[PDB]
Parts: C-alpha cells; sequence; structure tokens
C-alpha cells in the first residue's frame, strides 16, 4: 500500500490583485512613474506573465503604514516577519481546516504534520503555531521544511511518503502556506531580474492528507505517490539565489533558468518514467510548478507536449501566480476537481500514470511520479 | 532491519575559548566592563555552566571589525550571514569527510542527505552547499532541516530512520552544523536571558552515516534506531523563542525551563520504553542534550538516576558547550568511543536499551530508543 492522497483544500487571502492593474499600482505604490522605460518592461513582464490576477495579504494599506518595504533595499526584515510570521500559519490554518472536513475523520489521528513555507522563519516554527491553532495530539511528529523555496511542494510529498509508509497507520497533515510579505520590493535599474520576482509571486496556502493504506470505507483516495526523486541541474550554480537579509529576502535570478530547466527535464523523465516502460510524456498526465510561463513553454517545446497537457498547471498560474511550494499542491485540487465534474475515467486526465515537478534553487528539479485513481 | 548509525564524526573551529577567562573578556570586547553586577551576575552563570571550554569560529578579530555585533541589539544581519553561511557548509564538511573516511564506502553510495543547521538560512541552503563541496551524486535526495534549535538533534535521527527504512539499499548522510556567528551580542540588563545564551552557546558540526541493513563484511554498526517521538510540553508557550531579525537572532529564555523538562520527562520515558517492557530508567544507557546544567540536573533529580547515567552528556558539555543540534551527536562519538577504549560489553555503557533526548522551542522534547551494539 503507497502513500496515497487522501484530502485537498486551498486557501488565499481576501485581496485580489488584477494583473492587468498592477504595474501602474506598483510604481504608484513604490513612487517610481517616472522610470518609465523601466515601468514599460515590467508592463510587458505582467502581460506575458500569464497571470490573470494573484491574491496578497500585503495591501496598500500595510504598504503605506511600511515605506520601506517600498524602496528596492529598504531595511524592513522586522516589519515583514511581524507580519509574515502572523499570517504564515493563519493561512495555513484555514486551508487545513477544511482539508481536514473533507478527509472525514477526527484531527486527532493526525500522526504527522509537514510544514512548508519560504514567507519567513521563527523559533518555534509555524509547525508549533499551526499545531496550537488547530488542536493536534501534542504527539504529532512535526517536520519544519524552511525555505526550501519553489520545488518544496514536491519535497513534501517526498518526505510525507516515507513517513507514512514506514509508520502503519499513519495520516500526515501537509500545509503549505506562501506569501510575498518578505519578497515585495521596489523596482531597481541595476536589478531587473527582481521586477521578474514582483510580476510573478502571490500569496496561497495548500493543505494535504497523505496516508498509506486507506480504509476503503471512510476515505477516499486521489492519487497513489509511486516515487519521488531529486536532482541537481549541471553548470546550474548561482542561476536562483535568495537571500534572508535585513531588506528581506532578496531574489536574484538568471535570464536563462527558463532553458536549464527545458534543456534537463527529460533526463528526470527517463530515471523515473523508463524502469516503470513509460517512455511516452504524452501518455502521462502533468502537474508542473508554474515558476514562470517561460519554463513552462520550453519544457512544451523541447519534449513536444500536446497544446493541453499543461492545462491544469498554466489555469492554477493565470489564477493565482507563483504561489511557491503551493503551486503544484493547488494544481492537484483543480485537475483532481474538474475531471470528476467533467467526468473522466481517473482522477489523472482519464490517463494512469502522471508525473509532478518542482523547479527551485540549486537548480533542482523534484521528479514525483503519481498514479491516478478512478472516477465514479 | 533497523536504521543503523554506521559512522559518526564531528568537527569544531579552531579557536578555543576557555570559559574560566570568558567573563573577562567578553564584558572587554562588548565595552562593558563598567556594568559590574551584570558582569558578576555572568561570571557565576559561566562558573555554574559545567563548560571548561568552547569553540567559536567567532574571534575577537572578526569581532573588532563587526562592532554592531558587539552591542546587544545592533544591526548585523548581514555582517552575520555573511560569516556564517559560509561556516555552516565548511565546518560541516570537515565532519563529514572524515565520516565518510570512517565508513569506508565510496561517496557515491550515499543515496541521501540531511543537512541541520540553525547557524543561518539561505537559498539554496547548506545542503546544496555541502553536496557541491563533498562532491556527491546529483541525484542525492536532500532534507534540508533549518531553525529547530536544540532538539534538532534527534529530529535528524527520527527523519533518518524513516528514509533509511522505508528506501532499500540507502544511505544516509546526516551533517549537524552549529555556530554563535548569528546570537553573539553584548549585555543588556533588560535582558538578562541572554547572557544566559552567551554563557553556553558554542560552534560544532557532527556528522553521521545512517542505514538499515549493513552489509557485515564492509560496515560496522554502531547503534540502531529503534523508535523516535515528538510532544509538545503543556502550558509550556513562549519558554523558548528565537527570533531572526534585523539584529540576528535573538533569543528569549525563561527561568523555568529547566522545570518544564524535568516535571515532564517522565512522560515520554513511559511512552517510549513500556510498551517494549522497561521500567527502571537506571537500567539505560542516556545521552540527553546538555542545554543547560539545570536541565540535566533537574532530570537526574525527578527520575534518580545514578551519579553517572549523564557522563557521556556532561562530558561533552563541559568540553565543547551548547553546540545546539550537534551535542547529542557528539555524544554518541564520545561514549561509542570511550566504550571501546575501556572494554565494556556493548557501545551503550554495557547496556543494551538506550534513550536519547533533545530539547528545544515549543517546548519540545524529542525521545529516540537507541539499541546499543556489543564490543570485540
Ligand atoms: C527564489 N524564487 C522564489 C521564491 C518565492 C516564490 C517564488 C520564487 C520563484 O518564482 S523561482 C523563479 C523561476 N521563474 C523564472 O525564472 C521566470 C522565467 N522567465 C519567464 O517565465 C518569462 O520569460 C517572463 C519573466 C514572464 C518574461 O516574459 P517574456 O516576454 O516571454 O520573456 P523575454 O525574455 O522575451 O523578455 C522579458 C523581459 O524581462 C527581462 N528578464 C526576463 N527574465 C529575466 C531574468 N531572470 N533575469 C534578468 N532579466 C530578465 C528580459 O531581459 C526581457 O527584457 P528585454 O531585455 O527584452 O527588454
Ligand atoms: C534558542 N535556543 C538555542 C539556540 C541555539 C543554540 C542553543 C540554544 C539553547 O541553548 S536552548 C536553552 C536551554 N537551556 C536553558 O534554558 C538553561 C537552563 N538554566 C541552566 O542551565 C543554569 O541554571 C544556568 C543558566 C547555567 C545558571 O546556573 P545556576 O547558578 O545553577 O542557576 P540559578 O537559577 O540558581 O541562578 C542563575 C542566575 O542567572 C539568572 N537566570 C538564569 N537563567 C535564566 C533564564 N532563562 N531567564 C532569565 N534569567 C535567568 C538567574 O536569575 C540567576 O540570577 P539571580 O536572580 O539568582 O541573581
Amino acid at each position: 500500500g503507497l502513500a496515497t492522497i487522501l484530502a485537498i483544500s486551498t486557501a488565499t487571502p481576501p485581496n485580489c490583485v488584477i494583473q492587468a492593474d498592477y504595474p501602474d499600482y506598483y510604481f504608484k505604490i513604490t513612487n517610481s512613474e517616472h522610470m518609465t522605460e523601466l515601468k514599460e518592461k515590467f508592463r510587458r513582464l505582467c502581460e506575458k506573465s500569464m497571470i490573470r490576477k494573484r491574491h496578497m495579504c500585503l495591501t496598500e494599506e500595510i504598504l503605506k503604514a511600511n515605506p520601506n518595504m517600498c524602496l528596492h533595499m529598504g531595511t524592513s526584515l522586522n516589519a515583514r516577519q511581524d507580519i509574515s510570521l502572523v499570517e504564515v500559519p493563519k493561512l495555513g490554518k484555514e486551508a487545513a481546516t477544511k482539508a481536514i472536513k473533507e478527509w472525514g475523520q477526527p484531527k486527532s489521528k493526525i500522526t504527522h504534520l509537514i510544514f512548508c513555507t519560504s514567507a519567513g522563519v521563527d523559533m518555534p516554527g509555524a509547525d508549533y503555531q499551526l499545531t496550537r491553532l488547530l488542536g493536534l495530539s501534542p504527539e504529532v511528529k512535526r517536520m519544519m521544511i524552511y525555505q526550501q523555496g519553489c520545488y518544496a511542494g514536491a519535497t513534501v510529498l517526498r518526505l510525507a511518503k516515507d513517513l507514512t509508509e514506514n509508520n502503519k497507520g499513519s495520516r500526515v497533515l501537509i500545509v503549505c502556506s506562501e506569501n510575498t510579505v518578505p519578497t515585495f520590493r521596489g523596482p531597481s535599474d541595476t536589478h531587473i531580474d527582481s521586477l521578474v520576482g514582483q510580476a510573478l509571486f502571490a500569496d496561497g496556502a495548500a493543505a494535504l492528507i497523505v496516508g498509506a493504506d486507506p480504509d476503503a470505507s471512510i476515505e477516499r483516495p486521489l492519487y497513489h505517490i509511486v516515487s519521488a526523486s531529486q536532482t541537481l541541474l549541471p553548470d546550474s550554480d548561482g542561476a536562483i539565489e535568495g537571500h534572508i537579509r535585513e531588506a528581506g529576502l532578496t531574489v536574484h535570478l538568471k535570464k536563462d533558468v527558463p532553458a536549464f530547466f527545458s534543456a534537463n527535464i527529460e533526463k528526470s523523465l527517463v530515471d523515473a518514467f523508463t524502469p516503470i516502460g513509460i517512455s511516452d510524456w504524452n501518455s502521462i498526465f502533468w502537474i508542473a510548478h508554474p515558476g514562470g510561463p517561460a519554463i513552462l513553454d520550453q519544457v512544451e517545446e523541447k519534449l513536444g507536449l500536446r497544446k493541453d497537457k499543461l492545462k491544469a498547471s498554466r489555469h492554477v498560474m493565470s489564477e493565482f501566480g507563483n504561489m511557491s511550494s503551493a503551486c503544484v499542491l493547488f494544481i492537484l485540487d483543480e485537475m483532481r476537481k474538474t475531471c470528476l465534474e467533467e467526468g473522466k475515467a481517473t482522477t489523472g486526465e482519464g490517463l494512469d500514470w502522471g508525473v509532478l515537478f518542482g523547479f527551485g534553487p540549486g537548480l533542482t528539479v523534484e521528479t514525483v511520479v503519481l498514479r491516478s485513481v478512478p472516477i465514479e
């Protein structure tokens, strides 16, 4: 009996942010409307982001109160920490509440808790904050995944698979919770790649229950975590870097990070699926972290995916933005849900085998082979 | 076949710091020698710390260059980050190098890597830095445990047990690496409990190889990780807290944290050892995080331990200080080693069953049941 995903649920801050209105509002509130060339640069980024809206607990009101989070390098870590460390477990609890409610079991049957965030660290961490908030057993075995960035959505299923398979009867609550409080800053023309960050990053929390050997009479499998791998890309050092600094979380990118992922992604597909005997990347279903459209576009190209292998992935991208570790989890709610409503054979867009990708610092590719479960 | 510890090794910065000379040097270099009452307070703390020496990569030379790390709340996170993020994986590599060398297998047989530190976070983290430094397979499955404080020495064996038992043929490199770069500050009489921090915290790196089903002909078991539990202490909220701030890692303690651990520790001993049928806490061997002497003293009292159940633990305490997640690991090297040299029946001070405790924020108690292996 494999680690089986029994329930999923998501939560986002109330404040919707329309990407069409963002380049004006951003350069208004960062008092930069005279970098007209940079403003148009950022307008192009936002239009090609393929993100309709984003959710952000960070509002205009909070930003007016903290001017230094509106500068590019404003001394602002404390102010961000003060917001973010409350907001991370809070918005994680909203999602967790609903995921338990869907799972249909008392919270005292949750033996393990995996919490994951890059929006700020603390001692004790958001694992403790969330355990106190939900009222879980004081004996829950917790794993606190801090600052692992955008591949960490698959990390948390790679973690949970081992936790749950080596501990008969166990049930893991996973909570990913992410926000832009530590990364929001004003623009700088010595630092264009931070504009890339400002066009993509959103807030979002996702929660799962994972357990092996599900009880057929009281819980409903959605996916089976078959395998999970992790690899570093050759010659990719420095491509993504993020430092926690007196100015918050500074994020420094390279232009050809979309090229590193596309070039190398088949290596991971071959490593994972060839021993299974699967070689046609269109014959599987697809979850891929929408880090940027350029990542997903180029993997679609290099591999020859039909125009809609990545529908669910790009859909969550446009409706929510880059919510770091949560995206891959949101995408599985969308596709699990949408299949049922459109009545496809399996939660895997009718297909049997699936792949789930996380991309982030290293550069790192997390490769999770899934199995769908039938519908109706 | 249980998760078996195959090899251990330790490393420390060159700069030895004699606790007898520390209260003068500390108040000299923090330019505070006129808080004569506070200086004597700190002199009492240091004398009762039962710490002979500590190792610190942070030297007088580095401290003279960074005056703001000598103030109590000096804006200093960047300067500390700049030191610490190099030093963490570096000193972890020294230890890891030797642990592989003792294990007697090529580094390409290391399938997993668990890295653990509270001395500073980064993106990518010290898992990546250390993987690049040692030259491990790019496919090593990494778990990056950030900012889990002083119980994290047992966290990393609780993690490794599941990793290695659910992945036939696997071999886990654990590296804990800790230092006082982010926590060193000058004294403050509104903040006495930070003086407690200054009397105890040391630098130290520890590395292990953990694997289930060892090959009898080429690796030598030292311990078996039987079980691992984690619990929060009732009414203990706020007792230990640490925030990563513009001034570095601020650490705020409560006076009765030694009382929380002693009062509750038997709960965990009963939970772990009663199903095994073991009820005499003197009949087992003992590793306990020497967070402060008051912790170990009071657990010795509340439970009735003979005067030398805690010898190895207090020994590493006096010779090295509070090195956070590493201490519990150093203690297992000491006791494993010393038994052999004094020729006792088993690596467990001649005993069969053992306990290993981690203590830190939450408040959190990590309880790991070990098994010794025979000697000669
Ligand atoms: C630490 N991380 C995190 C932490 C927490 C949460 C999340 C994360 C992360 O998210 S992890 C990060 C993973 N995602 C990515 O790295 C994004 C990959 N890129 C794309 O997805 C698309 O490319 C865009 C950006 C939508 C542009 O759209 P598009 O127009 O199609 O691209 P173009 O190259 O044609 O031109 C676009 C114009 O912007 C310029 N420029 C674009 N890129 C970069 C870049 N790197 N560095 C420096 N400059 C750049 C470029 O020079 C050009 O100006 P010009 O020089 O041309 O004037
Ligand atoms: C985030 N964490 C980390 C992160 C990275 C790495 C490591 C960590 C950690 O390490 S996690 C932390 C786990 N360890 C502990 O919490 C230590 C437990 N305590 C002891 O081990 C012993 O007690 C001492 C301290 C040696 C004193 O020795 P001792 O003399 O025997 O104790 P006393 O109470 O008799 O008097 C001692 C004099 O200092 C005063 N005072 C002592 N304590 C405290 C305290 N809390 N808070 C406020 N004031 C205190 C006290 O009022 C008295 O002054 P007076 O008021 O009397 O003048």
